[PDB]
């Protein structure tokens, strides 16, 4: 990573927080193309300082996914790692993440939306398989918005992928069960199953979400009944607009190996 001094760096608004990171608006002073000097919105990623052993797992996947540019993968632009802060400095996207931008305009969503941005969504993640690049956190709130629709000029939505953040190979076992149904089953029996089939189960629950206007699929269950349902084999109900609920559950095996490939999985969004 191209590494970026805290100097050229002003720190704005919250945006949140994720696991052991928050988030900010901030601008970079940066020269750009033709030496012209820019002040540039950017996504401010910070790694609590307490958890600072993590910062390794952070930094590892957003580097090896930002090695692979793709019109669908977000932009990192660097890191920095001055003083005692592990900063990632990523695009600024002008709609922020996919899952509170459904809640907000769901009254606004047909299915021809959702098949727009789950055929782009399929599209990041075949790239990525055809790299055998594993993400391990696909969830709506990792697809960032970048141009709503427009029914005027005909335009389509578009969709990014954001970075994974720290691997689900070195979370608290208390933390990948809260993340259940996107971790999928055979990483809870064992993290280190994590595997190009991961981000298959994790791509159906994500479709689940896309389909259920920013509802989180098994909110209501805590951690433990979140295990037992795995442990008893169940799937997500499908959704009021159930157009994709074959695709979810068919992306959602408890066996691994019959998840289809992306190749199929876009065939599949294509026929509807
Ligand atoms: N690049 C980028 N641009 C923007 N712009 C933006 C944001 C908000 C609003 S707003 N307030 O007006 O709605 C408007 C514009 N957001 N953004 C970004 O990456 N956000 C982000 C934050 C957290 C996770 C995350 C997901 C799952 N897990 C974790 C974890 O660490 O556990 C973290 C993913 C993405």
């Amino acid at each position: 990573f191209h590494k970026i001094r805290n100097e050229d760096l002003i720190f704005n608004e919250s945006l949140g927080q994720g696991t052991f990171t928050k988030i900010f608006k901030g601008v970079r002073r940066e020269v750009g193309d033709y030496g012209q000097l820019h002040e540039t919105e950017v996504l401010l990623k910070v790694l609590d300082k307490a958890h600072r052993n993590y910062s390794e797992s952070f930094f590892e996947a957003a580097s090896m996914m930002s090695k692979l540019s793709h019109k669908h993968l977000v932009l990192n632009y660097g890191v920095c790692v001055c003083g005692d802060e592990n900063i990632l400095v990523q695009e600024f996207v002008k709609f922020g993440s996919l899952d509170t931008y459904l809640k907000k305009n769901k009254n606004c969503i047909n299915i021809l939306w959702k098949l727009e941005v789950a055929k782009q969504l399929a599209a990041a993640m075949h790239f990525l398989e055809e790299n055998t690049l594993i993400h391990g956190n696909v969830c709506a709130k990792n697809i960032l918005l970048i141009r709503e629709e427009d029914r005027k000029t005909g335009n389509p939505p578009f969709i990014k992928l954001s970075d994974p953040g720290i691997s689900i190979t070195v979370l608290p076992k208390d933390i990948l069960q809260e993340r259940i149904p996107w971790v999928p089953p055979e990483c809870i029996e064992n993290p280190k199953n994590l595997n190009l089939a991961t981000d298959k189960w994790s791509f159906g629950t994500t479709l689940w979400e896309i389909c259920s206007g920013g509802d989180k699929p098994l909110s209501a269950l805590d951690s433990q009944r979140k295990l037992q349902f795995y442990e008893d084999r169940h799937q997500l109900p499908a959704p009021k607009a159930a157009e994709l609920a074959n695709l979810i559950n068919n992306c959602m095996d408890y066996e691994p190996d019959h998840r289809p490939s992306f190749r199929a999985i876009i065939r599949d969004l294509n026929s509807l």
